[PDB]
């Protein structure tokens, strides 16, 4: 089984690459390195002892994607390529909608042309907007998205559903990830964005090892116990294993929806404390205004994925923090 | 004032071109002729005695759209370019989403680059899905769209709203048209799709003049008085005049939403009868299965547009039928 992984050198993709390779799948990456390094793929290869076929370019480049599909026999696609910062998406909607919607459309056009009809889409808890209920299940209504990133994810889900309506020989798996954190136990690979991290834990990790000065905590006036945002953090290795479970167990036509989270919700301050326990010292933070697009609280009921895929997130917020900190200590500037 | 009209040689656009030109606006067309003829623009020029600057190509071609904006000083854009058949959209979702979403995104990218920040978007009663109430007002909730075409229109509206959030110096006018029918009184111009018409009235007109054999009536088991679909038909000349009213009266920043319809609902059989009265003979029809994506009944409350734009649709279903039939009699194969 050959798996094309778009955004193949990113955070979640590189952890997924490892887990796929370790189970005997073949892996091809396509990435433009907007938010990652090609070096991450060397580290995948080093950890696993296995190849990643590497293509360099944009998923919106039809000629490139035609070459990828012409040169390889692809069974599954995992579509990670996208821009993903909630706050940034509010200020740059067109950049988000172009990148995120059109990457998907060029991918699907080329897939259809080669009759490759099995896709895992990297969706997001953001599709639930302000959650109609907590914890969130796959029956919780979607919509009321609060930022163009989240909107783009919900739009993409609908586009994929419409593909199956027009051709029900497709297998479409919509994986709504919560908040992945952490690093591969080896410490050879972890979260390495370009520029200042837009997400919480890489920023916290960098402050803890002295690469950044101060954790910026966006809002303390949310309707949560300590007033900061509450999120379901999941170890990126558990999230990676979920992808392998999908491909191991789903070999039928249809549209399948799964929440991938832990069910445990942590506030921003509780994440900071987890890292402080891991580091053995204070991690400086400051309360700042709310970030546009942010909601108060979201966390998952992931029991559907356990039932149908045999999959559960085992790793704890301490494992997440320790592994993150191990990676960032060994690689303070990343790659 | 210079107005770029994308999809500038299509049905609604050519009627709009006339009304804009007759009020002293300058008009540029960009069109790929997927569903229209370049000859329609000669007829615009002939009716008005005024020029249309003609560009030939795809709105998704960034280099073309960059040339259009570099070569002209554009004040307003009216974005008609899209694929628009409900039933077809169900079978060809990706063609619809590519054409419709990416045309809009390339347009907006180029507009932003030249600081042209006034747009009228050709939206659609389809955004209301199965209407939560009748008649439909701009307060009726959107969503529950039943076909990728309608979905694409609702997605585009949200994208445009997100542009204004990121840059509230924009003027965005979302015009939700109901069902335009008819032709310019001259009979020199009218609805001329490529291939068999996908919409009702051009097909009815062609049957009436003997160009097609039999009106295919899609479903007679809807919850409507005669069981066929019910739509708010609006004379295309009234709809064109609505666009001029927007540009005459709206010169401020913001997002503005208007339903453009008559408030009168007609069944498919009542449309056929209107044409039979206009032709003076039976127009053969046959009851066929439901078309995928179709809803039972939609019609407009357009009083918001009357209030704010001084605009109202005056022309009746008889005017629509007579003018359609006048055009199709003089031009049985169109252009
Ligand atoms: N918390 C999370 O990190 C999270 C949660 C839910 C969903 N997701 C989704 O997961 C996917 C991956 O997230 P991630 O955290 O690994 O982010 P990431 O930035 O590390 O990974 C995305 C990769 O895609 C690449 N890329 C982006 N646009 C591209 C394009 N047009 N062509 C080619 N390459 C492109 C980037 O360079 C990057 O390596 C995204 O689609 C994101 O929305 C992420
Ligand atoms: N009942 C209606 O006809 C109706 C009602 C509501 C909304 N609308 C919207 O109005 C617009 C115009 O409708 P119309 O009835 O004039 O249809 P039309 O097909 O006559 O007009 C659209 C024009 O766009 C062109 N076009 C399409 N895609 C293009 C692209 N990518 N680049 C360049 N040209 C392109 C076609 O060749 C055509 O001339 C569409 O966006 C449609 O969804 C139509
Ligand atoms: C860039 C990124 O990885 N975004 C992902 C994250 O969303 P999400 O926006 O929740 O992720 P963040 O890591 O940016 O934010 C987590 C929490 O920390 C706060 N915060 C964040 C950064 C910071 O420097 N300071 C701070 O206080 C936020 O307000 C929020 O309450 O999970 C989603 C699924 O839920 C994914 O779809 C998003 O792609
Ligand atoms: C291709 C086209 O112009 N579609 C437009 C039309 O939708 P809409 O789908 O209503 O337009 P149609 O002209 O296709 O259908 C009108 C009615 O006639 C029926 N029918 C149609 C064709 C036919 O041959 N036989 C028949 O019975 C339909 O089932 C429907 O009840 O108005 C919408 C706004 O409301 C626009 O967004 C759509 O772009
Ligand atoms: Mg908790
Ligand atoms: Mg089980
Ligand atoms: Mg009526
Ligand atoms: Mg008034």
């Amino acid at each position: 089984t050959t798996v094309l992984v778009t955004g193949g050198a990113g955070f979640i993709a590189t952890h997924t690459d490892i887990e796929l390779l370790n189970k005997g799948y073949d892996v091809i990456s396509v990435d433009n390195y907007g938010n990652s390094s090609p070096v991450a793929l060397e580290r995948v290869e080093q950890i696993t002892g296995k190849p990643v076929k590497r293509y360099d370019g944009d998923v919106r480049d039809e000629a490139l994607m035609e070459r990828v599909f012409a040169e390889n026999n692809i069974d599954w696609v995992i579509h990670f390529a996208g821009l993903k910062a909630v706050g940034e998406s509010v200020a740059k909607p067109i950049e988000y909608y172009d990148n995120n919607l059109y990457s998907t459309l060029v991918l699907l056009k080329v897939m259809k042309k080669h009759n490759v009809k099995k896709i895992i889409f990297s969706s997001s808890a953001t599709v639930y907007g302000t959650p109609k209920e907590l914890p969130i299940t796959e029956e919780t209504p979607t919509g009321g998205t609060t930022n163009p990133y989240g909107t783009s994810k919900l739009f993409q889900e609908q586009i994929l559903r419409d593909v199956h309506v027009a051709d029900p020989s497709w297998t479409i798996v919509l994986l709504r990830y919560f908040n992945p954190v952490g690093a591969h136990e080896s410490g050879l690979l972890g979260e390495d964005p370009k520029g200042i991290p837009a997400n919480l834990t890489p920023y916290v990790a960098k402050v803890a090892v002295g690469e950044l000065k101060e954790v910026q905590v966006y809002g303390d006036d949310y309707d949560t116990p300590d007033g900061t945002g509450v999120r379901d953090y999941i170890h990126v290795v558990d999230l990676a294993k979920g992808h392998v479970a999908v491909i191991d167990h789903i070999d039928k036509e249809g549209v399948f929806v799964y929440n991938l989270g832990t069910g445990h919700g942590y506030s921003v301050l509780e994440v900071i404390k987890a890292y402080e326990k891991a580091a053995g010292h204070p991690i400086p933070y400051a309360i700042k205004p709310r970030r546009p697009g942010d909601i108060a609280a979201c966390y998952a009921d992931a029991s559907k994925a356990e039932k149908e895929l045999g999959w559960k997130a085992e790793l704890t917020i301490d494992d997440m923090a320790a592994s993150s900190l191990n990676w960032q200590t060994k690689n303070p500037n990343g790659f």
